[PDB]
């Protein structure tokens, strides 16, 4: 690896120098993923279509901004394709370790709620909201672009994505689900971000097959994923040949779900 | 045959050196090779002493204090890798200084705004009502340092009565800085200050009156150069150094490693 990847008047940067510079900082993290990818692809099938179906989901939402968001996260489409594939493999290994018995699903059903869609207005302090609180004296969407410091939603009347329980900020959501009918509005909520006002747009047999999807969703925790990978790692009988990389799997060799 | 050696063996097959190289390069190759390349070009032209790097290392280490190690790990750094980045950053600083106008007219003009370092204490709180409460306790005879330990959400300084390190102009939030230098005498306390972080009260500990330019010029020069080490100027300097280096990229995977500088 004495070959030059870059030449300068001051000398060359070689393959060797680039390899070792990268390895020192990123070697453990990358070799871990390469290792898991191999052992998992051996046991679990991911089809090119499965990767495509996942890919398109993301591709639709972002529209014009798709390619732009990849670059901002240091991704190409193909490198993104690879990451979706890796995530699916881990997802499969985690699901293989899930107990999806009727009793668990029936038990999960009582706590579960469907997704909720709202608008909101974000401001720095309660008095400004109080100005907004009295502001009706008129349209919620109009005052959102007028006052909301949430640049992601301000232009769009403060419209939020659909979201479920546990999945968004606790205080915000309590207030959201308390909403009753189309377009009626909350009191002032104080979150980590600031003070909010929230407006409802959409709320909704067991209708359970959705819950099955939701339960599996909720079980894709970092703990369960780590637990699943520990089992796979153990069954693979790995031997680390490069002693620089001996600590590459530290996050998977403790009684906890992480290193330190 | 090159890099065919296994770095890891598994029942499912081996991952080789080459595969690790190529995988790292895809994600981290551009950023790492950019730094290696600039370091080599800059090392050739500009002198950095170990004395400088150590002084910089100590600066940051004390500055972050207890939270030092935690912030390194969060940025995927060791002490060793961090020290290397400081050396690299200093090289970039040298190239930027070489691009600076440090003429007497610039310095004398900078002198007008410049001040010697100032030492203050402060109390940081979430809202104005809390600050007003503290202002009333101060009037009623409670101690500023006591109220810092009781109220201040600035964990870095709250235990020590809210004492901050000495700082000059430009180094802090502008609003904070104006309010601090506006204080006249030792133990004077500010009105409510509103920064990006929250609401402050500030107490003066030490202030020094600016001397003549002749007496202060070496201080003024150091501060001026420092104020010119902006992200804009450093970027400009690296563009200029890169163009002058006439580099030749051999690995087409890395063709865009310097996109921000061409």
């Amino acid at each position: 690896g004495s070959s030059a990847v870059i030449k300068t008047d001051a000398g060359s940067v070689t393959q060797d120098e680039l390899y070792e510079a990268m390895k020192t900082t990123y070697g453990n993290e990358v070799v871990q993923q390469l290792t898991f990818k191999k052992i998992l692809e051996d046991k679990y099938t991911v089809t090119e279509k499965e990767v495509n179906a996942e890919y398109k989901k993301y591709e639709e939402q972002y529209g014009d901004s798709f390619e732009s968001t990849l670059s901002s996260n240091n991704l190409t489409k193909t490198s993104f394709k690879e990451n979706l594939e890796y995530n699916l493999l881990v997802q499969k290994a985690t699901e293989a370790n899930m107990d999806v018995s009727e009793s668990k699903l029936k038990a999960y059903y009582k706590t579960w709620e469907p997704d909720i869609t709202v608008r909101h207005i974000l401001v720095d302090d309660e008095a400004t909201a109080k100005e907004i609180q009295t502001k009706l004296k008129e349209k919620f969407t109009d005052l959102a672009k007028e006052y909301s410091t949430d640049t992601a939603t301000s232009t769009n009347g403060g419209l939020l994505d659909p979201f479920g329980p546990g999945e968004m900020d606790e205080t915000f959501e309590k207030a959201a689900y308390a909403l009753e009918n189309k377009d009626d509005v909350s009191g002032i909520v104080k979150s980590t971000y600031g003070y909010h006002l929230i407006q409802l747009v959409k709320k909704t047999a067991k209708e359970k097959a959705n819950v099955k999807a939701a339960y599996i969703k909720s079980q894709l925790t970092s703990e369960n994923m780590t637990a699943a990978l520990k089992k796979e790692l153990k069954a693979a009988n790995i031997d680390i040949k490069d002693s620089d990389l001996k600590d590459a799997f530290a996050d998977y060799t403790s009684t906890s779900s992480t290193s330190s």
